[PDB]
């Protein structure tokens, strides 16, 4: 591969820097290891490497996939741990036998097919078919939100108390919704008071950004001038600078690169904005109005004089409250004072 693959990386020789992060993730310092960034931040990316390097058996679940629907089923959610688990019998010889007596599941031959379960007793299976820690990969998993049918929360507190070859790393991209899912808020909650080794991915600095694209052209062998102009136009999010890198490679022009990473960038951020709408057809237009407000800025005023002059109504501080709350929740924005702002430059741009 190379610096400016467009997808997640999988190995450090083409990813640029975040060496304490990596280290820290490979760690596995606490039963629960949480992995925090915006999207685009690299958390696939150096979930990826980690694994990679530590060389542990592990379960990959890659919960992005559910990223347009409202809800995941029971069914579904276990066709994609089958799937994952027939990839670690391969690695897991006397994992078959130990998941022969669990009772949803029908082995045939070298696979396995669930026929609810019980996850506490599934973990509990790769531990004693395992030497070694067994790492469990919830790939944005404040997704899991959405599986409203089963609770997996006892379960990992379970693990997290009793199951010390077991080793979960948990990413999100909602860092509010990730908390919540876990309950961290609340005392009588499985997961409550237990400590969480976290890991955090920030966008580039100006510094950083411009040393990733260095490092990315000495790499390709081209000569590049205008680092200052992509920074000022793209902004720090590694996953923009990672494409723009890679289309000006493949084309050599300028204007035409940044032109085409902005066409991409919107056209992504607007269909993850109608991903956080589903569900929330009501307040649709609403939540549209807010995010074109707030674009170069603003304070709660500048929200509520907006959506009463769209409708015309004077809206209530609950519904504010509860519109602002959820953005916040799900990534959207940030607030630094009595200012809320796109949580990064696309994102104001994609509603300008
Ligand atoms: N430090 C880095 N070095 C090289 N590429 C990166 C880096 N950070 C992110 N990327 C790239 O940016 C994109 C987004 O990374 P990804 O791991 O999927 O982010 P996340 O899972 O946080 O949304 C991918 O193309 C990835 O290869
Ligand atoms: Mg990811």
């Amino acid at each position: 591969g190379m610096l400016f693959d467009t997808s997640p990386k999988d190995n450090r020789k083409d990813f640029f820097d975040r060496e304490k992060e990596i280290e820290k993730l490979k760690g596995l310092r606490a039963p629960i290891t949480l992995v925090l960034g915006l999207r685009r931040t690299g958390k696939s990316s150096i979930i990826k490497i980690g694994i990679n390097e530590l060389n542990l058996p592990y379960i990959y679940l890659d919960l992005r996939k559910f990223e347009e629907r409202n809800y995941i089923s029971y069914k579904d959610f276990l066709l994609e741990l089958q799937k994952e688990i027939n990839k670690l019998v391969k690695r897991l010889p006397s994992l078959l036998k130990a998941l022969k007596n669990i009772q949803g599941i029908v082995i045939m031959g070298n696979e396995i097919k669930f026929n609810r379960l019980s996850f506490a007793n599934l973990l509990e299976s790769f531990e004693q078919a395992s030497k070694d820690n067994v790492i469990i990969v919830l790939d944005e998993a404040q997704e899991l939100v959405k599986l409203r049918g089963v609770n997996l929360l006892p379960a990992l507190a379970y693990a997290y108390d009793n199951l010390k070859r077991i080793k979960f790393i948990m990413s999100g991209s909602e860092m509010g919704l990730l908390y919540d899912y876990l309950r961290v808020e609340d005392p009588e909650s499985p997961l409550f008071g237990r400590a969480f080794s976290t890991v955090e991915l920030k966008p580039f600095s100006r510094e950083e950004a411009i040393e990733f694209l260095r490092r990315g052209f000495q790499e390709a062998d081209i000569d590049f001038k205008d680092y200052e102009v992509v920074y000022e136009k793209i902004g720090g999010i590694p996953g923009w600078l990672t494409y723009f890198g890679f289309i000006y490679l493949d084309n050599k022009n300028l204007d035409f690169a940044i032109n085409q990473t902005l066409e991409y960038a919107k056209k992504l951020i607007l269909k993850e904005f109608e991903n956080f709408l589903h569900g929330r057809e009501i307040a649709r237009k609403r939540y549209l109005n807010i995010m074109r407000t707030l674009s170069k800025c603003g304070k709660w005023s500048d929200v509520k004089r907006a959506l009463e002059l769209e409708e015309g109504i004077e809206i209530s501080d609950s519904e504010i409250y509860n519109y602002l709350t959820q953005l916040t929740k799900h990534s959207w924005i940030i607030k630094e004072g009595e200012k809320y702002c796109p949580s990064e430059p696309l994102i104001s741009l994609a509603f300008s």
